[PDB]
């Protein structure tokens, strides 16, 4: 959980990718990608 | 993931429960307990 996502958190801060492009990235279910943009303020309040 | 989500996911729909308490009721990390509290919109925007 924590080992894969922060690896994946570094590619998220890079291009702040959709959780189905991290979900693709590290093939991990769209709730741990998913939870990484709750984490990114800048993708999850967009409005 | 998604099958002690499912489960979580009603507990946290009856109280709104924190996602430490989700965390520590299923004994899984603050990511998947995260997670849900990140697809209620009522517990994650909240003002
Ligand atoms: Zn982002
Ligand atoms: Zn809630």
């Amino acid at each position: 959980f924590l080992d894969g996502i922060d690896k994946a958190q570094e590619e998220h801060e890079k291009y702040h990718s959709n959780w189905r492009a991290m979900a693709s990235d590290f093939n991990l279910p769209p709730v741990v990608a998913k939870e990484i943009v709750a984490s990114c303020d800048k993708c999850q309040l967009k409005g």
